[PDB]
């Protein structure tokens, strides 16, 4: 059987999410099936396909989707709709511990009837864990790979993945079945978020899933409380889902593609994807310029990722979820939030306590194995510091893949600079280094006789939306408050985003020849100023953005 969608390193996946009304055309946020296809431009397409939430239509609560006949009447009117016009659609069938969801001989009723059914997800559990969510999870993805689908599970927290691996059935399931499966992080609960991407990459890395990657959720700003873009003292409402940076949104799916993650989806649809069928600057200069990334340069493959991995954390003599400090003082100093501060260690895997140790030998034949009872443990910095040489100078994020470095700045909202100093590995220059504004990441490809310099810091001002009278608290989700900030979205933001404000990147050739360099990048949203140092051999380039800009050097 062929498979129905080519999911690798080669050929990613972006996920664009549609929401089901119980009511009027039967979607949320006033969009159409056509209207998000039409949203993904054409070199994106062949790379994307539309998820379909039911959502209001849910009952007796929006989002648990109870099989009713209301359900799966909206099922078959979607696919009907992405049938004719050819979209390759997935359908969320499974969410928040529902435990009678819609039975596997329907789903492969439709899988024989639609070609443009290309799997189906699970998402969001963590909260209100049951013993049937593994078990009817294992049986869907046999339904899937019987008809070449994807089982895509979006899922949060360490205890939670354990708990789920640990299952009989879905462990079963998971080693017959992993070219079908997708497990995926999704990190709106604001706990656990480096634990998280640990385990589930460390399951693509065990063989249980073919391909991992993430639900990243912009709800989590709404988690945190924040408001405006760096703002304290104020309450937050639905419009904290509009105000995590767009290019925070890349630097979080940068965390996904370097670790060889290779799936995209996102929330909150109205923020980063489309209202009224008009696709917001969150999607067309945050994920798209990133998602672009992930198709014209592979993602690290599996084999890469194992080949640089000098030690893994085995949860076979205790499990990372009762080490609730570990990442402190390596890469993460929060878990709350999403961004690493070191890139030194990549993700350091964790490999699930079903997966013996003889085996993880032989994934990782040049692996450290460290466990809860491993003596290096007392010096967990210095242990790992002589395993992972140290790469970079400064305070800012750069993680070092293949022939590149991958860098953001690691401030989610706090408006400080942040600076590093990166040795080069070629002779097109000693080393480069970066001053980065909040919300700014970068990407420096060493060519054998250029370098390329990729350049986003593209973030819109959040200011006039949160100055808006009005009710918009999120007790007002899926009512008509949340459509009014919908439609503010497509008649502001969308069409007048507020971007002009440009902030500088400062980018340093040291030991550089004086360059020529060829530079482009978003229209009307950029400057630069150029400056060579004659005697000393530097470079520098200051550029002033919002947005992305590119360079070859
Ligand atoms: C009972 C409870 O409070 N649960 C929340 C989750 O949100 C609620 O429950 C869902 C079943 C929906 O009815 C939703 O409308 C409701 O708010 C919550 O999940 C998401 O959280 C964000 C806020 O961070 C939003 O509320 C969002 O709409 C929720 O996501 C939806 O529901 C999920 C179950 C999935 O189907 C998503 O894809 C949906 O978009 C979590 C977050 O930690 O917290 C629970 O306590």
């Amino acid at each position: 059987v062929q498979m129905r969608t080519t999911i690798n390193n080669e050929s990613p996946l972006l996920l664009s999410p549609l929401y089901g009304n119980d009511n009027g055309n039967g979607l949320w946020w006033g969009n159409t099936l056509k209207g998000a296809w039409e949203a993904i431009p054409e070199d994106v397409k062949p790379y994307a396909a539309i998820e379909l939430h039911p959502a209001k239509v849910c009952k007796p609560t929006s989002c648990i989707p109870r099989d009713t006949k209301e359900l799966r009447e909206w099922y078959v009117k979607m696919l009907e709709e992405a049938q004719s016009l050819n979209i390759p659609v997935f359908l969320v069938i499974m969410s928040a511990g529902e435990r009678n969801t819609v039975p596997p001989e329907w789903l492969d009723e439709q899988f024989q009837k639609y070609s443009v059914l290309k799997g189906v997800l699970n998402i969001a559990n963590y909260w209100i864990y049951n013993n049937q969510l593994a078990p009817h999870s294992a049986k869907y993805l046999e339904v899937c790979a019987k008809y070449g689908a994807h089982f895509i599970w979006h899922d949060h927290e360490k205890w939670f993945w354990e708990t789920i691996m640990n299952d009989p059935t879905f462990f079963e399931a998971s080693q017959k079945y992993h070219k079908n499966l997708v497990l995926a992080t999704k990190n709106t609960p604001i706990r656990d978020d480096a634990g998280t991407d640990s385990i589930v990459s460390g399951f693509w890395l065990s063989g249980l899933c073919d391909n991992w990657g993430s639900s990243t959720d912009t709800w989590k700003w709404w988690e945190k409380h924040y408001t405006n873009t760096f703002e304290t003292g104020r309450a937050r409402d639905m419009r904290s889902y509009a105000s995590e940076p767009e290019s925070m949104i890349a630097m979080e799916m940068m965390n996904v593609y370097t670790g060889g993650g290779t799936v995209y989806n996102f929330e909150c649809a109205a923020y980063t994807f489309m209202t009224n069928d008009v696709p917001t600057p969150a999607f067309t200069k945050g994920i798209i310029p990133f998602f672009r990334h992930a198709i014209q340069n592979p993602a690290p493959s599996k084999e890469e990722v194992v080949n640089r991995t000098k030690a893994v954390f085995w949860n076979g003599e205790g499990r990372i979820s009762s080490l609730n400090g570990f990442y402190q003082g390596l890469y993460s100093n929060d878990e709350t939030m999403p961004l690493y501060n070191n890139g030194r260690y990549h993700i350091l895997p964790v490999i699930h306590e079903k997966i013996d140790k003889e085996k993880i030998s032989s994934i990782f034949p040049n692996a450290k194995i460290l466990t809860k009872n491993s003596e290096e443990l007392s010096s967990k910095v210095n242990y790992l510091n002589s395993l992972y040489p140290k790469l970079y100078e400064g305070d800012g994020y750069a993680q070092r893949v293949g022939n590149s470095w991958y860098i953001y700045n690691s401030n989610a909202n706090i408006n400080k600079n942040q600076q590093v100093m990166l040795p080069m590995y070629t002779n097109n220059t000693k080393s480069l280094s970066l001053d980065l504004t909040p919300h700014t990441y970068a990407v420096v490809k060493e060519n054998p006789n250029n370098l390329h310099i990729l350049l986003n810091n593209y973030r819109t001002d959040k200011t006039a939306m949160w100055a808006l009278s009005g009710n918009f608290d999120a007790s007002k989700s899926w009512k008509k408050e949340e459509l009014e900030l919908a439609n503010w979205i497509s008649k502001n933001y969308s069409i007048n985003p507020v971007d002009n404000d440009f902030r500088t990147t400062t980018l340093t050739l040291k030991g550089h020849h004086k360059p020529q360099i060829n530079i482009s990048g978003d229209k009307n949203h950029y400057t630069y100023t150029e400056n060579w140092d004659e005697n000393t051999h530097v470079y520098t380039i200051t550029v002033n953005h919002n947005g992305m800009v590119e360079m070859k050097i």
